[PDB]
């Protein structure tokens, strides 16, 4: 909500409280888990006019987990989601630096619209597919204000040598090109980065370069949302063999995302989706499905602040998965207040 | 403070800064401890009108400890207190889910009014007596809008298998019935829940069911506050034998709470209280007093935002306590700003 | 930004998003490090009028690090900076308690004005030089409203026995006297405190008393800022021998701070500084320079909300430093949004 708006500077303090619970078998062997998954969000989105052409901004976002105790495990899953500050200059472009979404997410944000789950390939702290720290993102709107709908972006991923190879990355350059014409929209994104010494030492994944590319096709008009995403990654997708306890990456992945959603005028929004992600050239196995399911769910909007949703996952992953990926179904029930 | 109120949606961002210090002997052997106990609070309480009869809401609250260093122990005692979202519908009732107070606290909140201490039996993450995660609370006002003063509530505690048996719980159902007539108020609360496998493995506490019940009697009118609480728990109250280093629960407890407070028109609020909590059928000992003291303190209100208080505990616990519970007195001095 | 101002009570919720990156050789051997150093701030500064003469207040501040992953290292560098509540009474003085700046910082805040670095001697959780927990600070303005410019303060440091000797302190009393006359300003601060048993056990540092004193001279008028600080500490400055892996304190230090900054009317603010801190009577070595460099940088202000800065450190520390202190240069580039 906009709490301050004086002398060219506007401040929007936002947040949400989500009463969430998962229903599964037993739910260590399921898709999403079992039990309470209550969480809360908090952050600010500010914007200031320096002049008639130039505008400065800065956004922060935090995730608070409310499914923890007040004891020792009080900080489980508590982290900063977004943290960046930038400048946009008329019909030239916008530049920002800090913790922000990757350029491949510009294509993956097409199918990431499900009530609770979905967007399985949009991994956090994973080069260019999700939220990554130390990225210099340049974004352009309408090709310098000349060609309508034609947007392009470029990103510079800084070297992030961390404790775990799961969250580590080297120096990388990514980009995306998008065109939109009356409801329809097409995106073409690609990113390539170096792999750290800790990532190379892992028994899973082999290569000196990590590549990620994705294409998007959506129709967003007349209360209809039909979306499609196809992507492939090289030494980038984080994998874990549960039988041998081994961490690393998949050498080759092939991802298919399909989402169909409709918005009724009285508030209800049904959702039907399909997700398939197959890992290839995996050392020890070969070919294994990481993510495979059908999605059936609905989100009911009371207004702009209150919403309730159900999300059911028809998991197509079988219990004969060589990695040991969860096979059981997961049902999500959530109640949301947001400001 | 109410920072946003437009189009049926009101947002109240609140918080407090408390400059607190405890005075004790040595204070590992005392009731509350010794040294700096500065803390800060932050959170939001929002509410939105969907229609003339229906209202949606969501509340979040966090505790920040300011008695820590900026080094390694920077996150000691930092956690989320409340995190839930719910809907209230005219004269039908209110339903909410997430992290919220238990139904037994509806009776225990009667004597939990002391300047600093008190409410010893209101343990956090303990089935139904305090703040617990994964609770579906249904609350009714004035019996569907028919009988004045007569309120009743029902709660559904979800299974919370955690790292420690101290913070763990199974599936449980609780309830409370309250009647208020001109100053006077009487509450009757009860809750029963399953005990997890980790709780059963502990050398202290034996049973497959955890039960908690409490009754309340208060007079809150004409600047007078006289309150009384009596309760008993089965395999629920968290205990720790300091001689043998053993964790678990007490098989049977008997709790007595008595509070007498007066509010003067110039700001000062004196407080006199008595608390006794005896644990019975304790394996190895038998009968031991967990909490036993007299309370003498006062809170001075400057206005609605600023307040200072002193809280002195006349600890009646002797140094011959077989569990090894603190015997020394504890003096609290605090300065509070709140918005 | 002031978000609430009704009935004598004003609430200022503030924060900043800083997109920061350090440039260094390799940067474990440098002055400031290498890589992403994005961080975010959040907190409130409230003030309420009780009457025409008396005013109550309370301030809180938190640091969020945005250079971390969403995994295990998500809470690295996240802590509370300020947490206190106090009362100011007309021309008598202001008293506050909690986590607050030390009295020696009143002199050290003179040269702590650099774009990114500087203020090396202002160590956090270090008796009186920086931010410390459990301090009762009394501050006086204009000598009870009689002598203009003449301010004096007194502090009472509470005993803070913590996990590490680095962050530990005993009981202490500090004070500061400041006089300002038309641009010019002179400060004289001193503080003395007890050393805990854990601090005494450390192989570095010897003594039962920790002393800190500093003098300040600045000229702050006509867009000119020329500042100077000279100080000496006894068994107070935290040191670490990187060759032997030893923690403790320096027996004697001598600190010299010099800062020269100018403010241009179009927004740009150049900065030239010099810092020297020499540790004496160090057990095993004798005399070693902790901090020694020249500073060249500039901060450009777009308005009151947006700012960009560059900070270059010409490190004069040689690689023959017997403690093993970083010798390489460090370049800082930052983009800031604040509200
Ligand atoms: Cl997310
Ligand atoms: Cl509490
Ligand atoms: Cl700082
Ligand atoms: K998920
Ligand atoms: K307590
Ligand atoms: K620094």
């Amino acid at each position: 909500a906009e709490i301050y708006n004086k002398d060219g500077n506007k401040v929007d303090l936002y947040g949400k409280a989500v009463g969430l619970h998962y229903f599964s078998k037993g739910g260590e062997n399921s898709y999403g888990g079992n039990g309470d998954m209550t969480y809360a969000r908090l952050g600010f989105k500010g914007e200031t006019q320096i002049n008639s052409d130039l505008t400065g901004y800065g956004q922060w976002e935090y995730n608070f987990q409310g499914n923890n105790s007040e004891g020792a495990d009080a900080q489980t899953g508590n982290k900063t989601r977004l943290a960046f500050a930038g400048l946009k200059y008329a019909d030239v472009g916008s530049f920002d630096y800090g913790r922000n979404y990757g350029v491949v997410y510009d294509a993956l944000g097409y199918t990431d619209m499900l009530p609770e789950f979905g967007g399985d390939t949009a991994y956090s702290d994973d080069f260019f597919v999700g939220r990554v720290g130390g990225v210099a993102t340049y974004r352009n709107s309408n090709f310098f204000g000349l060609v309508d709908g034609l947007n392009f972006a470029v990103q510079y991923l800084g070297k992030n040598e961390r404790d775990t190879a799961r969250r580590s990355n080297g120096d990388g350059v990514g980009g995306s090109i998008s065109y939109e014409y009356e409801g329809f929209g097409i995106v073409g994104a690609y990113g390539a980065a170096d792999r750290t010494n800790l990532q190379e030492a892992q028994p899973l994944g082999n290569g000196k370069k990590a590549e990620q590319w994705a294409t998007g096709l959506k129709y967003d008009a007349n209360n209809i949302y039909l979306a499609a995403n196809y992507g492939e990654t090289r030494n980038a997708t984080p994998i874990t063999n549960k039988f041998t306890n081994t961490s690393g990456f998949a050498n080759k992945t092939q991802d298919v995302l399909l989402v169909a959603q409709y918005q009724f005028d009285f508030g209800l929004r049904p959702s039907i989706a399909y997700t398939k992600s197959k890992a290839k050239d995996v050392e020890g196995i070969g070919d294994v499905d990481l993510v495979n399911y059908f999605e059936v769910g609905a989100t009911y909007y009371f207004n702009k602040n209150m919403s309730t949703y159900v999300d059911y996952i028809i998991n197509q992953i079988d219990s004969d998965n060589k990695l040991g990926v969860g096979s059981d179904d997961t049902v999500a029930v959530g109640i949301v207040y947001q400001f």
